[PDB]
């Protein structure tokens, strides 16, 4: 691409992100004085495990179902064949959603928002993966440090989804090139507002796949202990993209890209 092209893509993505982000930035901004109290932080600690596990999965289940329209309308996405598309979807989705996650937390009070109020890390402690929680809330808290834009986000995400050393890619070569143009978009944006410097501070990528590695884990977990509920009450595009015994999501997936 051409200087003119590289800044069409920039705009490109910006709107994309922005027609399809869930939650606006400003409505997350005007909640953070709303806050739970003790006595509604000890009702969600006194929850089960199963029920909030349940809540927690219909939330993702709606991120991810964001994530998936980001791509559709993420430049050159459906251009890929649709074995990729999935492949990138399966691999990415999950990440890209952790990282749009620091939007909705509060570096300044450790909160994040949550069924209408912020709350802290013991809002989850029913659900029995403090270690897991704890990780995402310190890799929000590093996020919130770089102070990013909502175009930055839009274009780091961007990268985030269109990987492509993801295993299982059959055009290789279409997937890469498409990640150098946005990465010349991501860089070329940094330079034009002298961002450059959060590039050496954003997280490696083995950080986000730990992340969902553990999430799969203890999800895993948990659906060992309690089968029938993640068979009866989880919402089927997260029971097939991550569940034990899942087929792996290709068909609602599949289906939501064609719609
Ligand atoms: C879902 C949450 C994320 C949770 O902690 C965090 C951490 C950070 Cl950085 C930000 C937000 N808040 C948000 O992004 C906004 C809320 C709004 C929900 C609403 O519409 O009311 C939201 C939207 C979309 C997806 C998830 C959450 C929360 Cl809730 C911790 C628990 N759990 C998990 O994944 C656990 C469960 C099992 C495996 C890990």
């Amino acid at each position: 691409a051409s200087l003119t092209e590289i800044e069409h893509l920039v705009q490109s993505v910006c709107k994309s992100y922005r027609e399809t982000c869930q939650l606006r930035l400003e409505d997350l901004l005007r909640q953070r004085s709303n806050i739970f109290s003790r006595e509604e932080v000890t009702g969600y600690q006194r929850k089960s495990m199963w029920e909030m596990w349940e809540r927690c999965a219909h939330h993702l289940t709606e991120a991810i179902q964001y994530v998936v329209e980001f791509a559709k309308r993420l430049s050159g996405f459906m251009e890929l064949c649709q074995n990729d598309q999935i492949v990138l979807l399966k691999a990415g989705a999950m990440e890209v959603v952790l990282v749009r996650m620091c939007r909705a937390y509060n570096a300044d009070n450790r909160t994040v928002f949550f069924e209408g109020k912020y709350g802290g890390m013991e809002l989850f402690r029913a659900l029995g993966c403090s270690e897991l929680i704890s990780s995402i809330f310190d890799f929000s808290h590093s996020l919130s440090a770089l102070h990013f834009s909502e175009d930055e986000i839009a274009l780091y995400t961007a990268l985030v989804l269109i990987n492509a050393h993801r295993p299982g890619l059959q055009e290789k070569r279409k997937v890469e090139q498409l990640q150098y143009n946005l990465e010349l978009a991501f860089h070329h944006h940094l330079c034009k507002t002298h961002r450059q410097s959060i590039l050496a501070k954003l997280p490696p990528k083995g950080k986000l796949r730990s992340l969902c590695s553990q999430h799969v884990e203890r999800m895993q977990i948990f659906q060992h202990l309690h089968p029938i509920v993640v068979q009866a009450a989880f919402p089927p595009l997260y029971k097939e993209l991550f569940s034990t015994g899942g087929s792996g999501d290709h068909k609602i997936i599949h289906r939501l890209l064609q719609e």
